[PDB]
This record gives structure tokens, sequence and C-alpha cells, in this order.
């Protein structure tokens, strides 16, 4: 894409130790599956393209970007060592939205709907075997 967008977050690195856990399997098969297909998912399914959206200040304000497209790749490509890393990526994505946008903007209402579902699913994250 454009040189004026930053490179996306890392999704592949052979030097980083990887593991499959039952919790990470739940994050892919239950949590991401649930949020990905939601009516309000589409703004979150890829990195924010600040050029196409005409938001030249976006990456001046958001220095820790994350999106569900990146999380999906991280889960599908077994990038994580634990569930906490992935949960943190979801929380970063929601906080980016809340920091950049005004309360009650449509995108914030959309994030809030996804977050409510996320919270319900994380409350049922299974005990690690
Ligand atoms: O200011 C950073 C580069 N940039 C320009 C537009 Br439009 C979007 N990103």
């Amino acid at each position: 894409g454009s040189h004026m967008n930053p490179p996306p977050p890392e999704t592949s690195n052979p030097n980083k130790p990887k593991r499959q856990t039952n919790q990470l399997q739940y994050l892919l098969r239950v949590v991401l599956k649930t949020l990905w297909k939601h009516q309000f998912a589409w703004p979150f399914q890829q990195p924010v393209d600040a050029v196409k959206l005409n938001l030249p200040d976006y990456y001046k304000i958001i220095k820790t970007p994350m999106d569900m497209g990146t999380i999906k790749k991280r889960l599908e490509n077994n990038y994580y060592w634990n569930a906490q890393e992935c949960i943190q990526d979801f929380n970063t994505m929601f906080t980016n939205c809340y920091i950049y946008n005004k309360p009650g903007d449509d995108i914030v209402l959309m994030a809030e709907a996804l977050e409510k579902l996320f919270l319900q699913k994380i409350n049922e994250l299974p005990t690690e075997e």
C-alpha cells in the first residue's frame, strides 16, 4: 500500500518462540470467529488505511496500532506464546478506537458492540490444560 501508512504489526518471525495452547485455540475458533462475522466488524478487519480515509494524523496519535486482520493472521500462523498476548492485541485495538475517535461516533458504537461480545467470550476462556 502507500508509503505514508506504517508497516503493519509483525505476524511472522522465526526467532519468536511459538506455542499452541487450548486457550489460543479458543481465541481463534470462538472469540475471533464470533467478532469477525459481526455486522460491525468491517472497520476492524484490516489496518487503518490513513491515506484512503484522509486521516493524516492517525499514526501521529496511534503509536500502537492493532486490528483484527493482524490478530487473525497471528492466530492462524501460530505467532503467539500465550492467550494474554492475543487478549492484549484485542484490547489495544479497542483502545485505539476509543482514543482516536469522539465518544458516540459510529465507529466507537461499533467497537463497543464488539467489546461487549469479546468480554463475554473472555469470561469463558477455558482453564489452560
Ligand atoms: O501524515 C502521514 C501521511 N499521511 C497522509 C495522509 Br492523507 C495519510 N497519512
